[PDB]
């Protein structure tokens, strides 16, 4: 049967392998709500990446987040081992009670299933371009330096180095990374940045077009540094729709590397085939597919499975 791997309506998935519990975890947006009204985050766990189990709700706006009142979207997570104990840094965006536009916050836990404790305030509350939105946060640790970075943005892509405690960015390090040019048919930047490292190369994934469109797709670029500049790949489409297999708008991806192996998976959402003209933008489902690297370092276009 394969895809979707998560039941019901879920989107914008983040994927993690926990060296603490030796299990895989997916942290999506709770979808199925009009105007992306989901106000809480779920966690789904797996031992094998085939069978997925829903765990407890980790964060609810208002209840667990004093500054936010809803629109809990598109989280990311980082697992670090510090002084022999595993720590989790969960970043997300939400609507503040001030209604001053979406903001990015951070919650911490000692387990990938929580309990998670929010900082008490957002950590990113303005655009480095003056435009776009402060959403679609991603977190990455540079394996070369050990430095951690946040990436984010709708309309723009930005990156900044995180402070040692992971609770704030170093404002002076902020770089506007937005890939220039492109079209809705190629790599025009919309949102959902995702960053990985493999064999000396930094890979930058992002989504093109709108989530309610069947043309919602993943593209990539590379750099020799976690803060770019991003060189868009000659052939940049990683994942695009396959209407002949009823796969529509497959994007807003995350990337899983199999622990201690050069085996990679792309985790994304797609528009549920029964909702193409019935709220496509908020009836999405989480999928997984293998992602292979060519000998030269380029990414082989993912064959999405129905």
């Amino acid at each position: 049967s394969g895809n979707p791997i998560l039941p019901g309506f879920h989107a914008d998935p983040e994927v993690l392998y926990s060296h603490q519990t030796k299990r895989y975890y997916i942290y999506p947006t709770s979808d199925g709500f009009p105007g992306w009204g989901g106000s809480y985050f779920k966690v789904f766990s797996s031992k094998n990446l085939k069978t997925w189990k829903e765990e407890t709700v980790i964060l609810e706006m208002g209840k667990n987040v004093s500054w936010a009142n809803g629109n809990a979207w598109a989280p990311c997570i980082e697992e670090k081992k510090i002084d022999g104990k595993y720590k989790y840094f969960f970043y997300y965006s939400a609507n503040p009670t001030t209604n001053k536009g979406k903001q990015i916050g951070v919650a911490v836990a000692d387990s990938p299933t929580g309990p998670f404790t929010d900082l008490g305030k957002p950590i990113i509350t303005s655009s480095p371009t003056g435009r776009g939105q402060q959403i679609d946060v991603d977190v990455f640790t540079d394996p070369v330096s050990g430095k951690s970075y946040l990436y984010w943005g709708n309309g723009y892509m930005a990156g900044a180095e995180l402070n040692d405690d992971m609770l704030s960015i170093k404002e002076e390090t902020t770089v506007v990374l937005t890939p220039k040019g492109g079209t809705l048919q190629t790599y025009a930047y919309r949102e959902a940045p995702y960053v990985i490292y493999r064999k000396g190369i930094y890979y930058f994934f992002w989504s093109v077009d709108d989530t309610g469109s069947p043309n919602y797709h993943v593209v990539y670029g590379t750099a020799q540094s976690p803060l770019g500049p991003i060189e868009v790949a000659k052939e940049p489409i990683v994942l695009i729709q396959n209407p002949k297999e009823e796969i529509y708008g497959p994007a807003h991806n995350s990337i899983l590397q199999v622990p201690g192996k050069d085996k990679w998976y792309i985790v994304y959402h797609r528009i549920n085939k029964n909702h193409l003209n019935d709220g496509p933008g908020w009836h999405r489902e989480v999928c997984i597919d293998r992602m292979e690297f060519n000998p030269d370092g380029t990414i082989k276009q993912v064959i999405p499975t129905p």
